[PDB]
């Protein structure tokens, strides 16, 4: 069925899947552990909800959570903080400036400043941060059927992201554009995603990471 | 001028530019030690890096950058720009990687060096991956050029900083252009083409992953006076 989605499909889709903006409850490490493990289950209600996510074996959807959980939760705080110039809204209720792991947050800055910069839009926000699901833990994995199934999907979103652009009367050159600029911004998200893992572990967090098998738990549930 | 060129005299620009191929050291002892191994890998990659200047200087718009911001770049990029280097080199050698024309080693080998097999089977797959898609030698040089001039692009407050800034995301719509005109001039339909766009742009999130898991274990790291002092040269 996702396959023979429209991009108009695809969007609706992805949009009505959107989680909500979650508030923190009430130190900034244990706030913001507490906010992203929240956060985490409505991930995986939101990625059985991506278009061709439940057609892979359960084992694949794993895997693929299990790499790209952090740039998720990682593009997802971008996205809020766009309208926050120098700040980044972990949640309204716990609004962060520098002055609060400096070159992290600083790398998430310069990514909201580049959204600003190309006026990102929701529904290619919704797109992306489906790429990065489907896409970050396709070249570490049947399987060969399940990484057609991947890419097949993959193309769907980039005729959808090629749709927006084109409803919204940019030229065909600026099309390409824009689409290689958003994807080439997925390569500084994966930078920051594996810095944030190399922090949690100097900071001796290394039990917040979510296992394989809490994910499949999850995901079974 | 960089911004003056067409995508045929881009293409053109960056495949003149691309450096040679150099050997490993001459008859190793082997089975190789972790240590050994190593050795043999940092002698190589040392090499390598010299030639990747010279190609970076001419890669166009990358020299109209401050020297700072030139150093930056490579400081971000260098592990990146010798694995894409390295998958291209092994694409017509399935389970095997090409370190050099001496120097072909398959998974097994990779072992020696503790933690170093994830990353091996992670070069393998991108190798793989290339061999799939049939990559072209002009694509892989736009590709490589990409990973050059983004991989630092967003953690370089002034004027000239965001005149800098533009100036490199100009340059990147230009290689854009370029991959398109190649993937259009090959017979590609337009579905095709921005299908094709996308998927090498996503296999450099992957590339940047293995450069940040590689680079977590060299923690060998040239240094910003050895990449300056390269430069000037
Ligand atoms: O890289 S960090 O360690 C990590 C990435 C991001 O910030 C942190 C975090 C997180 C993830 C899972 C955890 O269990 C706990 C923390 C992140 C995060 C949380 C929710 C969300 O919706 C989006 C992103 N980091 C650097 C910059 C600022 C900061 C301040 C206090 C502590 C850490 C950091
Ligand atoms: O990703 S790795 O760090 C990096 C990729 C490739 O193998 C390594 C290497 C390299 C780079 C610079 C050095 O000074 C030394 C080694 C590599 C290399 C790639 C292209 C090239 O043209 C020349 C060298 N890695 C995996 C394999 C074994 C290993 C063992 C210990 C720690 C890491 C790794």
């Amino acid at each position: 069925l996702a396959l023979s989605l429209t991009a108009d499909q695809m969007v609706s889709a992805l949009l009505d899947a959107e989680p909500p903006i979650l508030y923190s409850e009430y130190s900034m490490m244990g706030l913001l552990t507490n906010l992203a493990d929240r956060e985490l289950v409505h991930m995986i209600n939101w990625a059985k909800r991506v278009p061709g996510f439940v057609d892979l074996t359960s084992h694949d959807q794993v895997h693929l959570l299990e790499c790209a959980w952090l740039e998720i939760l990682m593009i997802g705080l971008v996205w809020r903080s766009m309208e926050h110039p120098g700040k980044l809204l972990f949640a309204p209720n716990l609004l962060l400036d520098r002055n609060q792991m400096v070159e992290i947050f600083d790398m998430l800055l310069a990514t909201s400043s580049r959204f600003r910069m190309m006026n990102l839009q929701g529904e290619e926000f919704v797109c992306l941060k489906s790429i990065i699901l489907l896409n970050s833990g396709v070249y570490t994995f049947k399987s060969l059927e399940e990484k057609d199934h991947i890419h097949r999907v993959l193309d769907k979103i980039t005729d959808t992201l090629i749709h927006l652009m084109a409803k919204a009367g940019l030229t065909l050159q600026q099309q390409h554009q824009r689409l290689a600029q958003l994807l080439l911004i997925l390569s500084h998200i994966r930078h920051m995603s594996n810095k944030g893992m190399e922090h949690l572990y100097s900071m001796k967090c290394k039990n917040v990471v979510p296992s394989y098998d809490l994910l499949l738990e999850m995901l079974d549930a």
